[PDB]
This record gives C-alpha cells, structure tokens and sequence, in this order.
C-alpha cells in the first residue's frame, strides 16, 4: 500500500527562510518560527576565550577585587527588529504580536567532551579535567529592554562598566538596593554576577534559567526537539514585545574549563532559540490627547517669562463657577469638591 | 523638489593648450497639479512610533 488517504489540511507554510519574511504583507494570525540563537559574552577574552572568559580568583575579599572585563560575562542581549503590523494600520482594533512557543535550547556542546588538550590531568592513566562546574542556563526573553536590578557585594570593589555592572555602594548594596534598579538595554555589559532581575517590572518578560550552583555540577540534557515550551500563561501571554523589536536575553554559563594549572574559567556556550509568534489584536489603550501633546508643541518654541508656571505663580486663582442657580445665601462660599461631591468649607 | 541635471559641455581649453571646465545654467518651467490621495497609513503606526 500506498493512499490517496484524504491527506490532512495541514496549515500553510507560505515561505520561510531567515530575514527576507520579514517584510511581508498580511494573514491573521500570523506566525512563525524563529530559529536563532546568540553567542555568549564571557568576558570572551579572545578568539579562543571566544565563547569562554577569562580565568578566576580564588581566596580574595570585597576588598581585594577590582574586576576587569574578561573574565565578565555579562549578559547578552538584543533588539531583534520585528515587522511592523501597524504601518498602515488605521483600525480601531489594534494588531501586536503575542507571544507563543519558545523551544529554545543550548547548542553544540560537542567539542567539550575533551579531558585532553590541557583539561587538568585528574591523575591516572585516565585523563584530564575538563570544564564544569555550575552551569546557569538562563535567558530571560523580553518584550521590554527590561528592568535589570543590580546586585552587588563587595563595594569595597573596583568594578568595570563596559561590562555595565549597577551602581550605588551602601551597605544595602550588599543586601537590595532599590537603587541599584537598572535596565538591561546593554549587549554584554550587565555582568552577570551584578545584575538581577528587576522582576517588579519584570513583568513582560519571562525568564528561566535555572542557576546550577556547585563544584562540577553535572550537565545533564535533553534532546529532545518536539516539544516547545509555550510563550501564554493565564491570559495566554509571554513577555510582550510590544516592541516588534525584540529583547532578547540570556547566560549559559556551562561551568569552568580548568587549564591544567586549573585555570579555570567560564565556559559559555551560544543557545539557538526557536520561537513561535502571532497576531494578537487590542482595543485602543491609550487617548488622542496624551499623543497630541506631542507633535504639535514638539515641533515648536517654549513661552515662559516672569514666572507661573509650577506654583511659581503670579497666577492667581483657580476654582469653580458654573451655572446659575437661585441663591446660597454663601456665595463667596468656598466652594468645593471634595473630589466625589462637594466640600463647601469657611471660617466665616 | 530635487532637483537632478548634468550636462557636459566641456572645458574651455584655454589658450594654452589647457583645458579647463566649462559649466551651463539649467532652466526649468514646470507645470504642476494636485493628485488626490489616499493614506493608507496611520496613527497606528504612530503610536507604536510614538513608543519607539
């Protein structure tokens, strides 16, 4: 056998292929699949140290650390230019992305399977030390170019900037520092280990990672390649990039290659991502006026002189006439609204 | 309006024997009209742009 079996109205891929997609007119739902992925920012010392950092300290204190960049990875992000829906758009119904299937994942480990070239001789007529250790295989995908929150010990530390750590140094900066608030709109320069979630606002972009504290910690996977994790929650979204320009986010820290003089050093390795994403459409949300503002006065002069404004005032007065009505017998009344009804107060 | 003309006269070559560039004005009587159009585009566009 062989069947002309009624052969399922499977959907319509129409064409795919990377970028040139993009630019395409209009289908509903609309939605695709996105293959990427990124490199990892290590600190990546070199073309060797190219997807690796730069080797670590050992017994130190707060005290005794200035970094410098590269041993630091820093998280790596990205403004992914997404297509504009909205170009001509001129409907009362509005068209965004919503966010739907990530299947994302860690790539091409392969190489690392080396317990030679240089993985530290563990002893025996067996071989080496390679990498490991923690491992945070994280990335967090937003919709926003985010709230970072900075995370600090040590403000006895001598930090670079490049790799964008956050700032302020109390002793609350130790513990949160709700100053130490940032955003993360920076390829490699949040480090990773200085930054945090600002997850207060980090509400329109999701984020897993799961950090993977000690020694070695044994990288177990998965490969799976048929099952995605879906971008939806309750009400069915993920971050919202709003932005059809996309924030991108991660760290992928497989753990340390241990130079046979146990240099040890993060290890990073690129995660591929494979992203799934429609046509969500809303209400208007937001008022002509708020626009208004804009343009008009945008493309303008100021008119400011003796001073008014503020409270700054030579203005005078400001309450509520209106209307023409009998006779309160207090007319020079002090005439109110309390917000919700109206406060009629005095000392007459 | 942009405006676009070249126009290779040559250059006057001088007495000498050398040459030198020469240049020409450029007149122009247009006859225009108004063509009435529709917009495609938007505010929505804008707001997104507004965001931006």
């Amino acid at each position: 056998p062989k069947k002309p079996k009624e052969p399922v109205q499977v959907p319509k891929l129409l064409i795919k292929g990377g970028v040139e997609v993009l630019e395409v007119k209009t289908g509903v739902d609309a939605i695709t699949e996105v293959e990427c992925f990124l490199n990892p920012e290590m600190g990546d010392p070199d073309e060797n140290l190219r997807g690796f950092s730069l080797k670590l300290s050992a017994e130190n204190d707060f005290s005794s650390d200035s970094p410098e960049r590269k041993m630091l990875p820093c998280y790596s992000t990205a403004r992914i230019p997404l297509p504009n829906l909205n170009e001509d758009l001129t409907c009362g119904n509005l068209l965004m992305w919503e966010a739907v299937t990530v299947q994302t994942e860690v790539i091409g480990i392969t190489s690392m399977l080396n317990l030679h070239a240089g993985s530290q001789k563990v002893h025996e007529h067996g071989g080496g030390k390679p990498i490991q250790g923690s491992n945070f295989h994280f990335f967090a995908v937003g919709g926003e170019p985010l709230e970072m929150q900075g995370v600090l010990m040590n403000y006895r530390s001598k930090y670079p900037d490049g790799t964008i750590t956050p700032k302020n140094p109390t002793a609350q900066s130790q513990v949160m520092n709700t100053d130490h608030k940032a955003y993360l709109d920076k390829n490699n320069a949040y480090p990773v280990e200085c930054w945090v979630p600002d997850p207060s606002r980090n509400e329109n972009a999701r984020y897993f990672g799961t950090f993977t504290g000690g020694e070695n910690v044994p990288p177990v996977l998965h490969v799976t390649n048929t099952a995605t994790t879906v971008l939806l929650d309750e009400q069915g979204v993920g971050p919202l990039c709003k932005a059809d320009s996309l924030y991108v986010s991660a760290a992928d820290i497989c753990g340390l290659f241990t130079n046979s003089s146990g240099t040890q050093q993060w290890r990073g390795l690129a995660r591929y991502f494979k992203i799934r994403l429609r046509k969500r459409s809303v209400k208007n949300p937001y008022p002509i006026s708020f626009l208004l503002s804009d343009l008009i006065n945008r493309r303008t002069q100021r008119v400011d002189g003796q001073p008014m404004y503020g409270m700054e005032s030579q203005v005078e007065e400001v309450r509520v006439f209106d209307g023409t009505e009998r006779l309160p017998g207090d007319p020079d009344m002090i005439r109110y609204i309390d917000k919700q009804g109206q406060l009629q107060t005095k000392m007459l």
